[PDB]
């Protein structure tokens, strides 16, 4: 499995000129404000992955945020809500063309209730997801084999999840409602950052 | 306070050639698949609102239906998710370009926990909402005064409440973030008939 | 202005009761049949009249009223009937099986409030004020109070008016045969409540 | 275990003339209004099942309707209250002459607080059900060899199970309390699909 | 209404010769080992009342402590479980012959769900009681004459509420059940002292 | 060695003792619906007595003796309920008792954990196996787990009343647990009168 | 009575040379991130209050940081956990010698579960706080004169509830005890602003 | 290594250092009930010191110079308990400390688990097993199981406070975590005092 881990920012774009990257990142926690972006990982689909260790107080990532800013180019994240706000954070760029696998799980896997990232790899891919390393120093100078190898794993089966899940958005003509929450995603993202990350903004109460 | 009362429809548009329109509807209860609508209450903010009887079973309101789909009439609503909801469901046509006097609230009414219209005009207006009838046989053949002045009294105070919300929107530079919500908020609507009314999409959980 | 006859142990006889419908109601010591006893059964023909019956602790018999309660040919009226039913047959060994349920009706017709109690529906439904004060009373004394016997007639004095308009509503939505089933598994719901499920939604998933 | 595969419908009641027949679904989810019927699944309880894929958009099934409107027949399920309502949902028919084991078992496994069907069928007859594809796509075009036994496995032990709480309900004198709650399953369930799937309309409150 | 306010301890035991009395206490709060005992009230129920101010470190108060430990005198109490644990704490002495009212009204007044001690006389003796000072500062070197006659009201009614329940409890044949409890009530206060205030000993969990 | 019975014990030959292990096993948690189905015992030698009783009994008049005899404490765990069912079915209440579980919540205040099965594990190093206490219990004949499972619940409760007593006596909460045990019966009671839900000492 | 009312700061320190000042403030909400200081308050206690306007993205407020930052005065608040949060994000300096009467009444007034400084003014002073004002917008141009007298209500009595708790903490002997509390809040502040606000970082769990 | 004592440690001499690593065992979680059973201390080189403490006792002088003595950091995981218990039979808040699970809590912020087993786990690859925590530590002869669970609480505290510190200067929260530690023995004293169940800072 090749993992190509990089310092600060991805070398050059050479492996990503592509229609649709994979991208996941990790932190120190939840909460944007406080815990900072620690790694950001990518992958193109083809079996490998970029993970790319973000310094402390680390401003720009050009070649990264080049892709983040690309229209052309459809983010896929699994639960993006989050990914995009700490990116958007750290380096000022929000994406505007995203695909979210929780979000399609959401719309589609209505005959369960288990939307996370490790049951969703079970039930379409038979890929087993182990989450020991999610809680874990991400802002370690070196990361573990552990570590470098499940951030991986985030975005290793993501073109594939989207696949499958255009396919079922399809089947259940859920096609333009699906669009409809991408579309919003990047701002729910911004609310989160602007102080209403408790809150379900369309909620009567 | 002149309140116009028609059955089915309106009787022409000669009171509505304008830029934004505010409509409020009346059911037998909260869940469109069961609880028909049976009145539609519009007012052009000048002071004077009309207040429209659904029947049981009618398809076609052709005067109101031409403006929800008027996209150059913005339709103001208080808690619009609802409304959108039951006026898409009954006559067909979602509008899709709105204002929603409660997610404006919840973006700048930061100071409070109540949000509800009662609360709004009271605060903003000085204008006291009286909310008996919210919960009467709104599928009676013949409205109450006090119903028919009730059902007027949600679309007399929306362009005012809009105009002001408007205000609290720019100076705290969240335009962008409103705009944002209600260009999401029809299909918010659409998620609730399509059965995820008791989902937040957007959540982890 | 209303009469209200106050009885010990039964009627005196069906002179008032030859009629289709009966309104019917009851007071105890508490909300636990086998723990709490039957005080009181109240009755109403629609007439604007009630009748009140003080039932004595450890009274096995009330010929008069049981008639009325096993005679298929008249319907007997509640509001939340699940108590009631419980009760009288707990009391009396004879669960009726021809009802109508005020609280079951609004629960399928008031779909635009959330509040189905019978003072509400009686506010809403007949600009009637029902006063709760004595509701949790004791019920059980020898004297009842004016103010007690006032509020137990004042529970079966309008149970006719709100049955007449309920039977309007669910014509109107068409729900009329849900109730007609709900209200033949509604003394089974009683007997469940004392054979011992009455903290069980016996249709529920978990 | 011989399990018979069809489409659309069985092709005739051969196997079926008999006094109760074991009844299960699968579909797309909990919500008859947008998740569709996608198997339907029988057995005469001599060890053998049907299972029958039902194409999205498919209205009749005049073989399994014959069965499920026949008076003479009672239909067992477990669990009832939902197979009833996405039937009466997708066929137009409400069966009426019904038993569910899950029911009986609230009315005679008191020592327990466990009436899943995995449960029962554990303590019961030693039989052990895997419920891993219970949260599965059952609306594939080609159900997977474990969908399929798992379907089947819904209805092979329903006439045992069915066996057993009779002589529970006859010993504890209960016989007339289940027969009541059987005779309002189906409005149970049309109450459900009618939209008080959320209220026990028993309840004080 | 008189009301005879003593520092220490009452001059002597000429108003109690007497079969049973009645008891209340005020403190700095609901934690008898945070909280010191700052006002005992006393009455023989003859409409008169003896109102007790204890020093901050009082040891002793012989003629209240003849009192309670007489055991030919039942000390009536309306939730004794805690003035028996502040006495007890403060003085050394547990009275052993108790009444207690709110127990009482938990035995008989099974058609509401309200046992406090205003909701009681408002019902049994139709006076009203006034809690607006029973959250005040009892450790006043004077205390206000509202503070004074709402302790009195505390111990002025409590004859008249025993002699209510011991009819009540006649009634219902629970006079056996009623002894028992009162007769555990002064280990119940016990075990709050030891460290169990928080724990239902006798619950499965 | 596991004694069963239909009824009632023959005699009372294995119980001129001064304290007897008592269990029961019924249809359910509610003794006006669930009918009581077994009764068991131990002297504490390691021997257990399995009696079944049939639905509509109303005597048994050896183990009555035994529950009526206030020479001889009835030890139980979550005696509360089981005096409450044997009171409900024969019409004798014991009155001298000692409840592991009450105990427990006396002494062992080092742990939230005080079923029996935990007290069993940390105390004696004894595995109880409680798949059997959801089973049919009314059944004609019990299964073999049934019965072993049955007498797992009185074989040990004299080891664990001395455990407990020496606890009590250690952190001086003996006459604590007596009162506690004295008021028992009355719990009991209370909860078939109606009041099963209500913690009758409790503020609200 | 006499109000003071001025923009950005206050003209000089001439009533201000004092052992300790009562100060609060208004906001447009909770959240210091999101809502801005809008008013702050202070009082010399002499039955006077100054209150200072705030203006959107103002920086500096040099008389009032003096005072905030002279550790020869005292600063008085109530529930100061806010203020301190607010007033430290806004001006960059934080308070370090504090007293803040909510802690001071959870630490004395142990007879009631009502810290509010309605409740407390109500029962020691006998002062009736209205807090109709609190939910109001407090960022406008012109405050309303119920918005003033509301805002001067929360800093004229902090002095003599000050002196009031100062008894109750001697009496209880609690001195030491509140003074370590005192010493802690501003870094309790800060932890809110660091994004520990919904975190008891001494709890357990 | 593990030395066990009876009532105090014989000497100093192993405890000539900058930081002690601390824990305690008692009947419970409420020191006012609950009395203080098992002391424990490390010096962080692998070997621990473990001390019954006997019913009644009221003086420990050797661990007590050491609790008092402000030259020298105290180092508990959940130092709230351990500090109250401490105070409440010996006399003395110590007032120069440092809490594990402060530190995670203002550290791990990846994580919702703060205990001691999560975190040994994480930044030590250590495998604490915390069967024995509800045990009867008051026994007169500890078990070897419990008396290694008990050193184990102590033998890593030093390791763990190293990499806290690492944390606390790389995220700039040194400051934060030095007040928290300040106010800790308060907090400690507020618990005996009677607002074990509030936090004081807290708007309701």
């Amino acid at each position: 499995t090749e993992i190509r881990v990089h310092q600060g920012d991805l070398p050059n774009l050479d492996n990503y000129r592509i229609d649709a990257v994979a991208v996941d990142t990790e932190t120190l926690g939840l909460q944007p404000h406080r815990d900072r972006l620690c790694v950001v990982q990518l992958s193109s689909g083809d079996g490998t992955a970029d993970v790319i260790q973000i310094a402390k107080g680390q401003k720009s990532a050009p070649n990264l945020v080049r892709l983040l800013s690309d229209r052309d180019i459809t983010k896929i994240f699994h639960f993006g809500r989050f990914d995009l706000a700490i990116l958007a954070h750290t380096f000022g760029v929000m994406p505007d063309v995203v695909f979210c696998t929780k979000i399609a799980s959401k719309l589609t896997r209505t005959y369960t209730d288990r939307h996370g990232l490790k049951e969703i790899c079970g039930e379409l891919l038979n890929v087993n997801i182990s989450k020991q390393q999610q809680s874990s120093d991400w802002a370690a100078e070196t990361l573990s084999r552990a570590q470098i190898e499940y951030a991986a794993s985030d975005v290793l089966y993501l073109h594939r999840l989207k696949d499958i899940f255009e396919e079922r958005l399809k089947r259940e003509e859920r096609e333009s409602v699906a669009k409809a929450c991408f579309q919003f995603l990047p701002m729910r993202a911004n609310l989160d950052l602007l102080g209403w990350s408790e809150i379900d903004i369309f909620a009567h109460s």
